[PDB]
């Protein structure tokens, strides 16, 4: 009765290595969401992290998910060793990491670097 959401988030796919190097070597910081089709846990969390893009975070933050199946140059780089995995980038440099499905951690981190 007060109003309807009109949703502003953007999770986007990174489809090349080119890709990852552009949006993870600036200023600001994106967040990307390392997971497989073979992956349990990413169904859980993966709802989440896109609900989070949604939120005034999503505009000081970019949200990006990675198949690391059909990406393994960047999962290789990147050196992930547990699926999903949640990593934060600034200025081409890895500045943080969330392991798994933990919904209240992948906020808290989020929170921490929108500042």
């Amino acid at each position: 009765h007060h109003h309807h959401l009109v949703p502003r988030g953007s999770v986007q796919v990174i489809s090349s290595y080119d890709q990852f190097k552009q949006v993870t070597g600036g200023d600001k910081v994106v967040v990307i969401d390392f997971w497989a089709t073979w992956c349990g846990p990413c169904k859980m969390i993966g709802p989440v992290f896109e609900k989070i893009s949604d939120t005034p975070a999503g505009d000081k933050v970019g949200f990006y998910k990675v198949d690391v199946d059909e990406q393994s140059q960047i999962a290789q780089e990147v050196g992930i060793r547990a699926m999903p995995t949640f990593v934060f980038f600034k200025n081409g440099q890895k500045i943080d990491t969330v392991v798994g499905a933990d919904p209240s951690k992948l906020q808290a981190a989020i929170t921490q670097h929108s500042a």
